[PDB]
């Protein structure tokens, strides 16, 4: 896979300024904008309907779904839609939920409800959820009728009228962390978004998605290995860096511990963190994030720093850098700098 | 309520064009418009979000969603998302689902899964699925955090950082046919929508969406009884009922048999109907569609008839006339003519 | 005319930031939105038709265009195309053009050209030129065809297709400084854009709108007077006052002598100023800026200080206030400064 | 210069059609979309800005505007702002404006004027005028100072702030039928656009342009020869044939001798044509066309004779086939015949 630069985007703040600066990372060389699913936040395929609309080539896509909170046929008929409104530019995201939201929704995490199969009540795991929900999505990109008995979800004979642009030909990138997810990516998506900023991370990694990759007879090279970062730029480094503080606290405090033990992290000063936070006191957490967690769950700093670390990334099998929050102490001057002094030495 | 008239589109065509004829409406003094949702069809919130982009007067929604194939929290984000994109514009039409969707995505209809609530198994009634998605998004719009617990849905303390322009102002419709949904919508809908275009339909309908009123301490007054119906107008009458026919076809097909005594149906040439659909004839289908069938269910003919069908229907208690398939043979020039030659005698 | 606030942008910036600054304008209160006309920045039409994409209430159009610099009957298909796209939200703002950008395009300025009726050769006064070009625009709107003869602009028999959606009920503002142009405004426009900050200009200008409007059987309620600010706002009054200095001096350079006499200016430090700029050193430029010179020239301060202006602002006859550069050191934050705490003391 | 298919639509109906039919154009594999600039029907810049945003891969252009009606440094920045939002698909058309269009407005035609070059008065040649635009809209958009002083327009020093994405590598495609702008344009342009729709037009266009680009040095297959032609498809090759008459009638009338001559046209049931136009007798003027005038002067029929057409216009030096009204008898479904039947036969 090529390299690549994305950008994601947490759609809390007004649609059209997320929309805005999707268009400024498209005029940047971005190849692909992500923006999350969450129900407290505005809705992906209204804030992505509406960034299709205001650019012309950037890749849009959910970053990430997930199997549950919508029928997989729901998902479908939304990433057909968004592909043709948008010319044939839909990307796919998909992981199983996250903790902090499902709590807030009421939904079990990990979700195990074979949800969407109600004659079915044995718990199904999340990756043979993923893969299900993967197969309902293609063949209604094929154009139907999805018919599809699986664990997690039953469908009738589903008819589909609604066409997309690209078809089958829509990437599905799953999201990965752990060692059965990054695996089964390896081993039946088109790219994998790893929640992670340093090499070590990758190191760790890359060989599981490649695992899967053999399995299925695919080659490393045919999967984007995508970076889900902590990303701050500023021509101030100091000023990029301290940028990235409140996000790294929040990133120490949700590490399981053979993460913070990779990276050498202070376990005192951490959960220490963990309790600032929670506590609602971040300008305490702000204050222990040190060093090493900034270099252990960013990438941070001038042009120069930010360029060294894509290089050392990349070696260790990133293909597409995806840059998220903060982004930088200011989202759009931010983004210019990464297309003005970061992309053009990767091209 | 005053008078006012909405449009009804099911969104299978280009959502370009779907877009394109919702301004159409909007130019013509339409008030309301309505998108389906059905997975197999272009998605409400994108089609929505660009019919949003496209107008600027028209209000907009779902009509009708459900509260089963997407988790509430996540109607209610969409919603508030169409609120804030189309300067508080938004609608919500609100049903239990439908038979002919949720057997082709493997759901049971009619659905009574407590889906949203993980530790229950109780089955819940579609009216009470409903009123629970109300109250979650009405506590979402609000602000949150959402914070409940019913037999359908039970959240966790769901914070919400999206925020609409109408806040709890965006009118709730609900869909209802039988007596329990449309007794509930009068307790708890600012609107009703019902799948009816005769008088003698919302004879029989209003006095329980009135009776559900008077339980609320409401007036009848203080709702909109929106016909969701089947439309055809033309300055041909012939062209105009013609094009009625595949529908009526349908509908016919579809009436509980105490509808069809109402409008005192040939029963024999019905269900003779639903023999040759089913089988795919359209064609003798369409032959067998006589005039009291066309009379029964649907407004048709040119703009003298159609003003006098609907002046019948103003006085059977419908506020909203929504103009539904097929509209018109030609459906731009079937809409300007009703702004042109219908709305101006009821202003 | 009630009273409203108004937001003025130079399309410098991207049209997208151009375009959400509208919509975060709309989303506080601000009911109209006005897109300065000069060649070296992006056009007009370009970006209010994104802005009328992204909007839905706000009123939108050219503040202000010229009659020279296109053919009339083009600035009334632009205007007409604009009402159309938008749902029937343009607005006219029609000025003589302006000094610096006409020296730029190479056209004289006062720009006395008959431009726009070939056999013609003498001179025309720019007040006749834009009374003229108002006919022409009006005649389109009321659908044509358009048939004017006079001394700026002499047509053939101009049919018309496109249709507004307001007709000639689109509003027609004025730029005016002089008393020339302010007495014309008077009698025949529906509002006045006064480049001007200060009560005292609106008691030299008012009387004078209020003359034309007499002579044309009007009262001075019919004519929106709108003041065409250098404003700016924050809760840090010293960080607003300190956002105005450029501007101000700008303002201060381009005064004549009456205007800096009628403010009490250093007339000292003033060109003093203007041989600042011009040499390119704003640094020093803005370092003479004085309080005296902020007062006349600026609504600058906190909510408190610029509510108190603007009650001067409203005694002097200003029915509209249009906030415009530098807006607020924070454009968008200065914006939501002014829908939370000061329209709602106007409302 | 690589064969494609482009689209020409007058902007007359709905600009909301307009942009649909532009994006379905985009969806079946048509490569340039162009709308045509005359006063009377909505704006080329309001429309394609709309078009832009219902669009991702189609490029977008006037085709054609003139140096006329518009100061070149306004059409400068129109280009560049449709340019930029767009994400770079800007294309220009330039011709000498249109003598219908310009006898309404009130300008000559052709027009000689040095409209923008205040100081001088002698006549300028429209090719020489056409060569100047070029000038200043190539230096606005590599980002000025625009200089320049030519006969037909003499600029100050002007300073750009707008900048679009392609800078000079938006096409410059220039409207051209006799020897004098078929030559300029070959020595100057990216393209040609010739209203033809016959080999032999183009036997005897080509040469010179070949002519004009030997002179600058360049190759033929530099430049890039539009046919904007009548087209008309359909199934049905009576019905595409029928479409076609209102507009052949009308190509008959305004076609010189010579080109009559060169079609072998009934010379008497010409004019005879001309008089049952402008007589307002258009049922007349189509039962006039016949077969010869129809091959002459469209490309109409079922896609097999359609094909067969374009394989000839190839062959006499076409690169880039624009279809033009009427299209078909169904625009849409015309589109969608030329996307499935026509062009995957050129590839
Ligand atoms: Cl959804
Ligand atoms: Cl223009
Ligand atoms: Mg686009
Ligand atoms: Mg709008």
């Amino acid at each position: 896979a090529e390299v690549s630069f994305g950008i994601e985007l947490l759609p809390d703040d007004k649609p059209t300024k997320i929309a805005h600066l999707i268009k400024v990372a498209e005029d940047n060389g971005f190849e692909y904008a992500w923006i999350c699913d969450h129900y407290n936040n505005y809705s992906y395929m209204g804030v992505l309907t509406l960034a299709a609309v205001i650019t012309s080539k950037i890749k849009l896509g959910p970053g990430i779904t997930n199997p549950y909170t919508r029928h997989p046929l729901i998902t479908a008929s939304n990433i057909a839609t968004l592909d043709w409104i948008s010319g044939g530019r839909a990307i796919i995201g998909m992981g199983p939920g996250d903790k902090a939201t499902f709590d807030k929704m009421g939904l079990p995490f990990p979700c195990k409800i074979p949800i969407w199969n109600p004659e079915a009540e044995d718990e199904v795991g999340p990756a043979t959820a993923i893969r299900e929900v993967k197969e309902v999505i293609y063949q209604y990109l094929e154009g139907g009728p999805v018919e599809y008995e699986g664990k997690y979800v039953k469908t009738g004979t589903a008819d589909v009228k609604a066409r997309s642009i690209q078809g089958s030909d829509i990437p599905f990138y799953m999201g990965a962390q752990g060692p059965i997810m990054l695996k089964t990516a390896g081993e039946i998506a088109n790219g994998v978004l790893v929640n992670a900023s340093n090499p070590k991370d990758f190191e760790v990694a890359v060989p599981k998605i490649e695992e899967g990759a053999k399995e299925a007879g695919r080659s490393l090279d045919e999967i984007d290995v995508a970076a889900y970062t902590c990303f701050s730029i500023d021509k101030d480094e100091d000023k990029a860096i301290e940028a990235t503080k409140i996000v790294v606290a929040f990133i120490v405090m949700g590490s399981p511990d053979v993460v913070l033990e990779r990276h050498g992290i202070d376990t005192e000063k951490a959960e220490q963190i963990a309790e600032a936070i929670g506590k609602g006191d971040f300008g305490t957490a702000i204050g222990l994030v040190d060093e090493d967690m900034i270099e252990a769950f960013s990438i941070a700093g001038d042009p120069d720093t930010v360029v060294d670390k894509i290089e050392e990334l990349l070696k260790a099998g990133v293909t597409q850098v995806v840059v998220g929050s903060p982004i930088g102490p200011d989202k759009e001057k931010a983004i210019e700098l990464v297309g003005q002094e970061v992309i053009p030495h990767f091209k």
